[PDB]
């Protein structure tokens, strides 16, 4: 039996990846508990006090950075692995996606196929996936010499993605580029509002897989982050007691210009 | 402290009612602890034997058939609740919705637009969900006077439903109208794989309200269920220790003929 605590459950990335760290546990003969933080640091602070209370073997968690403190002392006690996002300072194994491989090739594409400008919808600047591909995103399209581009610094709701795209188009964006499965969304609501057929009269690059990306009458180019390979992986570290590189699936909702 | 134990996550519809029941158990003081039983009684047995052991409050639970029994003497002691599925035999309480309503006028309205024959299919015949749904959309075939129409009788993977809903094409199905959330995943593979524009050359009715369904180029009529109804019913029957009516949403994946 172990724990795991995750922000959110009606992110499909979220609950693909406690799917997986599921699977790959009782392979190795280990039950699961799961936990839904709601990106709330007061609640996910009463999960691992409870958690640890109950003699789980070990916890797999996505970190708020506002519970730092917590996780290092269960640290100096329980079997501690974070995933997907990295605490911004001091030990803690970490098993984490490195979003510069997909990021550069998104932007590389975008670049050869003349789809610019780009507007790029941000996460949360309060996560270290947030900003680590805001600043991937922008060495890009320096290496990529196409010049500084929109960025829109986007949040959690829907509803800020459907905002922050609805924006960039508005400032001349030919190109929604969604850092987030939530802000990928908005960007399709925003397009569908906006009356616009992506692949068409817009492009899109979408963040991660989920189903549904893959059938839209063009299918959205999106960057995988390899959700089965994170959970194997974290899993792996957790019994025993690192990055998975990105890559982009091209489909068809980038226009040549 | 809480246990809720839901056959998947992965599922938008059960990810929706986890979160609907973890917030409302915070408003009344009550954290929360999730399960995943992947449709497999060994896994839900565990788990069920897991939360009674550490000394959990109440249960919500999404019940398997073969777990009757377990969840029977966990009775005879710990506070229990089925949502979604129903026990077949003799007790516990139980909230469901009632599909007949939304599935009526689903029927209704396909039957106005002679939109036939209707492909239906079906979910897993071993749930109380699934047959339920069968009986009710047969009656309301036979109530709107339009004959017998087509069946698949499906399952779990989004694979059954892409197979089931190309074969009802075969089968000269002009409209596929699906049980479940994974049946109306395989519904929209099968005219995408096809190439078939839902809303114009084929028509569509879908099951529960993923924010993306409504997104479509034509948006797709639905059939809802509230899930946020369900939940709170859930926990006001948990916290002091029934159906809820389904509904169509109107949108533009019928054609008129």
């Amino acid at each position: 039996t172990i724990g795991v605590i995750v922000p959110s459950l009606i992110n499909h990335y979220f609950a693909a990846m406690v799917t997986e760290i599921q699977s790959t546990a009782s392979k190795a003969g280990l039950a699961t508990i799961i936990t839904n933080s709601n990106e709330d640091a007061t609640t996910m602070s009463g999960s691992l006090e409870f958690l640890t209370s109950h003699g789980v073997d070990g916890i797999i968690c996505v970190p708020n950075e506002e519970c730092a403190n917590q996780l290092e002392d269960l640290q100096k006690q329980m079997p501690v692995v974070l995933v997907d996002r990295e605490l911004p300072g001091d030990t803690i194994p970490t098993a984490t996606s490195n979003p510069q491989p997909g990021i550069a090739a998104a932007v590389e594409l975008l670049a050869h196929n003349n789809a610019l400008p780009i507007g790029y919808l941000s996460g949360p600047m309060d996560t270290s996936t947030g900003r680590e591909r805001l600043e991937d995103f922008k060495a890009a399209c320096a290496n990529s010499k196409i010049g500084e581009q929109l960025v829109f610094l986007g949040g959690y709701e829907q509803s800020v993605g459907f905002e922050g795209a609805t924006k960039l188009l508005d400032q001349g964006a030919k190109t929604l580029f969604a850092g987030d499965s939530m802000m990928t969304i908005g960007v399709i609501e925003a397009c569908h509002k906006a009356g616009l057929v992506i692949g068409k009269d817009v492009s899109v690059i979408g963040f991660d897989t989920h189903p549904l990306f893959a059938l839209q009458p063009h299918p959205l180019t999106v960057i995988d982050q390899n959700v089965e390979q994170l959970a194997q992986r974290a899993v792996s570290i957790l019994t025993e007691l690192t990055t998975i590189p990105t890559a982009l699936i091209h489909r068809e909702s980038i226009i040549n210009s």
